């Protein structure tokens, strides 16, 4: 494992750091041995391949530095060599350890400003607690030393260089906890760039400005706001402010802005959607064009819901013509086959809903299939936010359908099997669209994060109950006569009345004309505390519990499941129904730019 | 009772401080009186035995107990003689009062400071509000006057003297609640200890630091391990420290620092599990080996329940002999005799399966029956986090499988009574394993502290309703036909069916072909409204509120089971299996030691 390799690396560097006596005074700064070894090699290196002088900046040693850098001055454009550690020169160390001084006696002495850490150490990644990319400004950058940033640019060192993932300064600035001075640096940043910095993307494709949105870093993103404004007037209480909204909305840009907010991973992300010009322009295009749309798509689907359903209520049966010979059977009706399902006038109306079922079946995979290659599988069917479970079960209720017309056709029996499914499925997706509405929107998260949560742990737990009672109630009734007491008669009903017992849907077995066993009365009296009293009730208790705790998260997430909506929308349906969002700048003379004109109240 | 003795004993002891002038002056410090009462015995005794000299020390007397001094000198020297203050001298009293004045003209006197206050008020028990240990030395420490203990430590105080309970004074220290002094105190005495006294046991065989777990004092713990990590480097914000294991892991070590922390009866103790080094300890156990092996065990046991479970289903029944005379007679099959039993292949199947289920009930006792004596029967079936209600009911299991065994041997009727017990313990016994997922394991404890709280009052006062109401019920059927209303025919009926009726889980009788009892009506309308509408209600809302309640102390033990499982099964499972956790010191240079290397951001 990664930890176990790390800790030897440490382990072993550390231990040739004691081996070594000028790596051992390196490390201590007694200048006395530190000088009588260089009076008495000074290439040395430790366990990662680092040199006497990362060991003397890494414990912060200015003296023994300058006596190591005085008797091999070469040391300073050294690399370590290691897979851990690979390009890590000294003066990575020393600007990360904010040694002013020593950073100023390496750069004195040819300490390469442009050498990268390409090191496992260094790299973005869950293994290490920091990621400052591979160049000594972005380490000073991010460990936030503006004297240490200017005195490396005044070295030469280049601004717009980038990292092995293809970040810039800009976008690892992006990437901090400490925002409280990550904008004074992007600020001094900015000013020695004067195409823009802030316009150069990564390997992802992602330019600065975008990075702030897909992470969620709302204090770089209302910060970057400051130079995409405009304050138009100022009347007493009143501002009137105009946004620039060319990197907001991404017209005609691959991914766009919003788009990359909305099926982010971060839960910070959706935080973004708050800020002035997004909410506003969000707000925009869902009132206008979002919410008669998702109306509109609604109420087309629930009429192809009752198209389908009507298919079903009239599907195609005849009387059985083998006889019911055995007394416990109920069957009396049978599917005709396709050359006599299809004679009556009634038969070629349902013919009618039948293909325009299957016609919406082959649609909602026309519009489905090639979702999941843009967002990707795992994500397209993960986030609660772009309607995950709901892609799951549209696109089984579409092939249930389509598995339903082939039956048909092919003379199968059994189309019960998949249209009971498809009409439980195809109904339970009509909840996708309860997004829309604010009164069913934040319900339907909770009826998720309760599936997937409560029920699924409830679940676990009244299973192992189940079993348990199911096996003690039929071995108790194994021995009595099943016409006296069914329910218990045979292993699978004695399971399926043990369920529908614990959920109390049918009634406890009772039958005051005979004796039954006193072990079943033992038996459900510990059955009904356990499940009914006990378990059923804790269910709603804990329900409550989780309900009060979750109600603040369900509500951020439906206003964002919203803007996916919106963002969905716009992508998918033709442009003509989809003006172009804000205000045109070419016919007020602001040139091709798009913007949102904000007017604020303090 | 204690209480009334110790009250007793207060009671005298004051009395005679007032019936004798020369203590009555003592309490007083009235010089006057007491230089003429010197001046005219002086080794008078109050009702304990102490002397005037101790109560002039505990009224705080300075000038008093210098002139009784001045009289007597050997009262410096005395101890008091009954029972509860047994070998108190002046000097414990001074020291106790922080008089640093009296105990400097004591211990010029000759007051002995290796004296031992045995008497039953200094001891460790819920009788005594405070525990100093015995000597002078441990009195100044826990009273926390570092004046007073290098006073006493120069007078040649033994640091390295033990109480009656073992307790040296580094233990003391662990137990007082005072521990923002208590690790300065702690540090003062490592200093003139310069075997260490940290490694001495006390009559438990506690160490300090072991008493530190078991107690959970986490200041002290974290005291403790300042002296047991080494900071390897620090690079900006991270930080590397590598920590000693060798008392946290306890290798080989009888009960091992972490058995002790977890079987500790102080709900403090399971604090110390989220210190840094012991909770990436065992956060690393469990990851590594005790998650894959408690979900091998787990599947193993499921398994062995769906054996057991077949056995039951396929259990030997034959057509009875004995004909149904009775109409309410419902028997059809009856056991067949062991000679009969083993005839078919697919009896000799079920024999295999048989033979499965008779040696995991063995094997379940071979690995439960040697743990209750390691932990102490009221300890392993009393703990939540050492699995306490589990290792009873799968004892249970396994016995009632052991006496079902003898049944089938001995040709014994009634099989089905010790299965269907076996089948709902047996199945019940694999909610065990739920401690091991965190959806399962904290919703597994709140069933628990649900079952012992809020279902225990609420059945109390359930059976309390039902006694009532099925004895109406029953009386008010006596005179009707049981064929026309049979749920009250007699009082075992009439019971269950109320119990049935209170919880809904059978509907309320009614046959509207007849007129029943005009009692009835009124009678199952009151009761409707006490035991379905207002307690059967009641009880959820009772359990939502413990639920809310409870919440935070549920996760915590469970966290604590995650740990008391990895303990477990590091110490049940083969060694070969358990790789020994940390860095081994030795092929570093630092010798036999093993260590844990935490990596952190600042
Ligand atoms: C999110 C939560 C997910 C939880 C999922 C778990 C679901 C468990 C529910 C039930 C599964 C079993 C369905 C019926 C199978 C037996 C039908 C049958 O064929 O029975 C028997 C044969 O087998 C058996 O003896 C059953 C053996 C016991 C199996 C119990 C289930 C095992 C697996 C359960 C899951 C384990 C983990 C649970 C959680 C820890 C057929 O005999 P008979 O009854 O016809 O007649 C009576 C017997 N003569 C023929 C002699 C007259
Ligand atoms: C954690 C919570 C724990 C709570 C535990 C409490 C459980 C109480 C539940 C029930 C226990 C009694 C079970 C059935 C016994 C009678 C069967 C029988 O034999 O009845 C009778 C004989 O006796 C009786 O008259 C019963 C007398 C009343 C006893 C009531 C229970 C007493 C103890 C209850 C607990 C006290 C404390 C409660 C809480 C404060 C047999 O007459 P018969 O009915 O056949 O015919 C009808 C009558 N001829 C024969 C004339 C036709
Ligand atoms: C025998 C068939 C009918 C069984 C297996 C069918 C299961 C269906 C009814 C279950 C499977 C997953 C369930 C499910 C998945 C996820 C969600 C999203 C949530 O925000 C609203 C509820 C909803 C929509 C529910 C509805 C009921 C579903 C679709
Ligand atoms: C309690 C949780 C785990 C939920 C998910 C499980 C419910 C179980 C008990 C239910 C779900 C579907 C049920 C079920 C499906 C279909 C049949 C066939 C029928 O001819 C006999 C009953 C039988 C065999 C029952 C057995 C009990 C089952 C398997
Ligand atoms: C007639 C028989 C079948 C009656 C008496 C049997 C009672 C059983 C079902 C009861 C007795 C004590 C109960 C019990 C004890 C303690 C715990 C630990 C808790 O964390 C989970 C539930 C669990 C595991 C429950 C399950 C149900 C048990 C085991
Ligand atoms: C309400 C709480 C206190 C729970 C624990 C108690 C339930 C009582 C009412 C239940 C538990 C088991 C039941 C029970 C066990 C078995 C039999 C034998 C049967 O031939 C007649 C009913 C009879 C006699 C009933 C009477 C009512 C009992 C004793
Ligand atoms: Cl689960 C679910 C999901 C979506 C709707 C859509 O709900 C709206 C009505 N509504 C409800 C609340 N506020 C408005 C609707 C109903 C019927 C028809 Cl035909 C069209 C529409 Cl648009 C209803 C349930
Ligand atoms: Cl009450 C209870 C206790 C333990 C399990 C063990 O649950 C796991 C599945 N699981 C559940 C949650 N996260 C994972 C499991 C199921 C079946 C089999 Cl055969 C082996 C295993 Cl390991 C299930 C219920």
């Amino acid at each position: 494992d990664w930890e176990q390799y790390r800790d030897r690396v440490n382990m072993l560097q550390q231990e040739r750091i004691r081996d070594s006596p000028l790596l051992q005074a390196a490390k201590e700064n007694d200048l006395r041995l530190l000088k009588i070894l260089l009076l008495n090699d000074f290439q040395q290196r430790g366990a990662v391949g680092e040199t006497a002088l990362h060991v003397a900046a890494l414990y912060d040693n200015l003296e023994a530095a300058t006596l190591l850098m005085e008797a091999a001055p070469e040391l300073a454009k050294e690399p370590a060599l290691c897979e851990p550690f690979v390009g890590q020169t000294a003066l990575h160390i020393a600007v990360m350890n904010q040694n002013l001084n020593l950073v100023r006696a390496l750069l004195a002495r040819g300490a390469s400003v442009s050498a990268r850490a390409t090191g496992a150490a260094f790299r973005r990644s869950p293994h290490n607690l920091i990621y400052y990319g591979e160049h000594p400004l972005s380490f000073a950058a991010c460990v936030g030393s503006e004297e240490i940033v200017r005195l490396l640019i005044e070295h030469g060192a280049d601004i717009r260089a980038q990292d092995s993932l293809g970040n810039t300064v800009l976008h690892i600035l992006i990437l901090q906890p400490n925002k409280t001075f990550a904008c004074q640096m992007y600020n001094l940043l900015l000013s020695y760039d004067e195409q823009s910095l802030e316009l150069v993307p990564n390997h992802q494709g992602l330019t600065p400005f975008k990075l702030a949105g897909v992470e969620g870093n709302t204090v770089m993103f209302q910060h970057l706001m400051q130079k995409r404004k405009h304050v138009q007037w100022t009347c007493g209480p009143l501002t009137s402010t105009l946004y620039d909204l060319t990197e907001i909305d991404s017209w005609g840009e691959e991914l766009s802005f919003l788009e990359l907010v909305v099926s982010s991973k971060k839960r910070e992300a959706r935080q973004i959607l708050e800020q002035t010009p997004v909410k506003e322009l969000v707000s925009f295009k869902w009132k206008k064009y979002g919410r008669p749309y998702f109306c509109v798509l609604a109420s087309l689907y629930i009429l192809y819901m009752i198209c389908f359903t009507t298919c079903c209520i009239y599907r195609p049966l005849k009387l059985r013509d083998d006889n019911r010979t055995d007394p416990r059977d109920i069957t009396i009706l049978q599917q005709k086959l396709l050359q006599e399902a299809y004679v009556t006038h009634q038969d070629n109306i349902r013919l009618v809903g039948e293909l325009v079922t299957v016609t919406g079946a082959v649609i909602i995979l026309l519009l489905e299939i090639p979702d999941i290659f843009r967002v990707g599988a795992s994500r397209y069917f993960g986030q609660t936010i772009l309607g995950g479970p709901f892609h799951v079960i549209i696109i089984t209720y579409a092939s249930l359908v389509l598995l339903t017309m082939v039956m048909r056709l092919t003379n199968m029996n059994g189309e019960v099997v998949p249209l009971s499914f498809a009409l439980v499925l195809g109904w339970c997706s009509v909840m996708y669209f309860a997004r829309g509405f604010q009164m069913l929107g934040p319900f339907t998260i909770m009826i998720q994060k309760m599936i997937f949560g409560d029920l699924m742990r409830f679940c676990w737990l009244m299973a192992v109950v189940i079993l348990g009672f199911a096996s003690a109630f039929h071995i108790t009734f194994q021995t009595e006569d099943p016409n006296n007491l069914g329910e218990f008669s045979d292993y699978p009903t004695a399971l399926f009345s043990t369920f529908e017992l614990f959920l109390t849907i049918i009634d406890g077995p009772a039958n005051y004309s005979v004796d039954l066993p006193f072990m079943y009365c033992i038996t459900y009296a510990a059955f009904a505390i356990i499940a009914t009293l006990l378990m059923l009730n804790l269910f709603i208790a804990m329900m409550g519990d989780t309900h009060w705790r979750v109600a603040q998260e369900r509500d951020e997430l439906w206003r964002a499941q919203v803007v996916a909506t919106t963002v969905m929308l716009e992508r998918k349906m033709p442009r003509f129904l989809w003006p172009r969002s804000g205000i045109c700048g070419y016919e007020y003379g602001l040139g091709d730019r798009w913007f949102l004109r904000v007017e604020n109240h303090h």
